[PDB]
């Protein structure tokens, strides 16, 4: 259908996966916030406006953190939807310290389409952990997500010059550089 109806069944979906998790910030915000504001960082700030790119992301975490496979993605949504949603999804069956090495490792060698995906995703969590420090984390331990937040974000350039400014920015205020 139109560009606004295919977007409604993504969030649609996606709310209804995501249902009944929160985040972590204190207050517990609903975890939709999060696919959505991704994907309005894409339209708002990047310029974005591939539905597939656009779907991918409001759909980034129903893989990873539902029941949700990615044959389901596929059939509502297309391959190419399954496919950039694939590219983003961390493998659940491994340890989170080789999760989060992966991330580092397989940053250069991603489609365009998950970088941009990708660099909204650090560029919400890390605004976010700014905004207010996560339910039983020190103040170290967020400053070490911003250091390995760069580390993925170094993989990441050349997609898109107002994700990467933005993350720029905010890793310099916090003595971090590219
Ligand atoms: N320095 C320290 O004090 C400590 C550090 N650690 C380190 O932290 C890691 C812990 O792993 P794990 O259990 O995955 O915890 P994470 O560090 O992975 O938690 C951060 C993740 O939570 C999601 N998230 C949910 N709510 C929020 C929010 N309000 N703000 C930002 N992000 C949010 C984001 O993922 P998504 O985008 O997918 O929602 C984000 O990537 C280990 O790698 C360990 O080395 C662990 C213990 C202490
Ligand atoms: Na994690
Ligand atoms: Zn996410």
């Amino acid at each position: 259908g139109s560009e606004a109806a295919q977007l409604l069944e993504a969030a649609d979906f996606a709310a209804r996966k995501h249902r009944q998790q929160r985040r972590k910030d204190p207050e517990g915000t609903p975890y939709i916030n999060h696919p959505i504001g991704v994907a309005r960082i894409l339209t708002h700030e990047a310029g974005i406006t591939d539905i597939v790119v656009l779907q991918a992301a409001l759909l980034h975490d129903t893989v990873e953190k539902t029941d949700t496979t990615l044959d389901e993605v596929e059939l509502h949504f297309g391959a190419q939807v399954r496919r950039l949603v694939e590219e983003v999804t961390d493998d659940k069956t491994l340890p989170k310290l080789e999760r989060k090495r992966l991330q580092v490792e397989q940053a250069p060698h991603s489609s365009p389409g998950a970088k941009l995906v990708k660099l909204a995703d650090k560029l919400y969590n890390l605004r976010d952990l700014n905004r207010c420090t996560p339910e039983g984390w020190s103040e170290h331990r967020v400053q070490e997500y911003f250091e390995w937040a760069a580390q993925v974000v170094k993989g990441l350039q050349g997609t898109n010059r107002q994700l990467e400014e933005a993350l720029k920015h905010l890793f310099k205020q916090r003595g971090l550089t590219i």
